[PDB]
């Protein structure tokens, strides 16, 4: 994938059963170069019988998303509102004030989003601790992915809500996620349970330092105050701004019943088309360890010691001494992808 374009995968039921194996396979295809990949699950697979019984589910901390800015460069502020139910949230989402506008092509809706994001602030029902998967679902269960991340909970006992536990995201028209990479530059999985689509923007990991240099130059105040200020997740930058400053990027629309995989150091942002529900968590592969070791944090921290000892014992002394000069190649697939190479 020399173009570093977002790829789409269609695994069969047998191919879908082994999660960590299918991620290794997609890396063997170059999926990781874009920093974002779509996975369309088998038609026979379903994580829940119906979604008609979640009206009474409580969103404890909804946020009114206040956006300030101009010329494709914005700052998002979150105002915590009183706790509301899925019924109360859906009612606001489909109301005349907050409902999705009329559109023919995605391009029209994208223009409507970037033209009106500063007006009529929407409410995001984000960071809800929970899952919508039924107990018996073994295939791609966000709550129990069984990757090497499990070492943090198995060996330390430490729980990081959203990172090694699932999070539910109730979106409406114009709700968004600002430019960011994952905590500790981890991978992420996003399943759109139901509702209107979710559009995504991505910067290939190999061009990730360019977005940072751009972001730094625009917000010199925020950059002097924090080493990794984009981790605050308040910075919105339009595709036109990225096109203007020569930042390579791609776009994709996630429809209900689809998965999105974000890769280590893959910068992403996007917005919700209307009333929807997405389930999210972080995971890892042997390849991620170098990123975790090199990750520039906000001045969430996972101890890398357990990983370095178990998977890089030869490098353990060198890394503790600070003499580990390893330079990351973003084009390289995870060692687990050796069987497909
Ligand atoms: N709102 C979303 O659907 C969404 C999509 C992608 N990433 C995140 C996210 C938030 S905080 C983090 N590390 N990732 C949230
Ligand atoms: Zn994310
Ligand atoms: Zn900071």
């Amino acid at each position: 994938n020399p173009s570093a374009r977002i790829m789409t995968f269609y695994p069969t039921m047998e191919e879908f059963r082994n999660f960590s194996r299918y991620i290794a396979y997609i890396e063997s295809q170059g999926a990781h170069r874009a920093g974002l990949a779509k996975v369309v699950p088998p038609k026979e697979w379903k994580p829940r019988a119906s979604y008609d019984d979640i009206d009474d589910l409580v969103i404890p901390a909804p946020i009114q998303q206040l956006v300030t800015g101009q010329s494709g460069l914005f700052t998002q502020y979150n105002i915590q509102k009183k706790a509301m139910t899925v019924r109360e949230f859906r009612k606001i989402a489909n109301s005349d004030k907050y409902c999705t506008p009329r559109y023919s092509e995605f391009e029209e809706l994208e223009r409507k989003y970037w033209k009106n994001l500063t007006f009529n602030p929407p409410i995001y029902g984000a960071d809800v601790n929970g899952t919508l998967y039924e107990k018996h679902v073994d295939e791609w269960n966000i709550g129990r992915l069984r990757t090497i991340l499990d070492l943090v909970e198995k060996e330390s006992g430490i729980t990081i809500e959203g990172v090694n536990t699932p999070y539910l995201y109730f979106g409406m028209w114009k709700t968004s996620f600002a430019w960011h990479t994952e905590d500790m530059d981890l991978y992420s999985i996003n399943y759109l349970h139901f509702g209107e689509p979710k559009s995504w923007y991505s910067v290939p990991p190999e061009h990730g330092k360019r977005l940072e240099r751009l972001a730094k130059g625009f917000f010199p105040g925020s950059a002097q105050s924090c080493e990794a200020f984009l981790r605050h997740k308040m910075t919105l930058i339009s595709p036109l701004m990225l096109k203007k400053y020569g930042i390579p990027f791609d776009k994709v629309t996630q429809e209900a019943g689809e998965f999105m995989i974000t890769f280590p150091y893959g910068y992403h942002a996007g917005f919700n088309h209307g009333f929807n529900c997405a389930e999210s968590t972080n995971f890892a592969t042997r390849r991620w360890i170098e990123y975790g070791k090199q990750a520039v944090l906000c001045s969430v921290k996972i101890s890398m010691d357990v990983f370095v000892r178990k998977f890089q014992p030869e490098r353990y002394k060198l890394w503790k001494a600070g003499k580990d000069n390893t330079v990351i190649d973003h084009t390289l697939p995870t060692p687990e992808a050796a069987e497909f190479l």
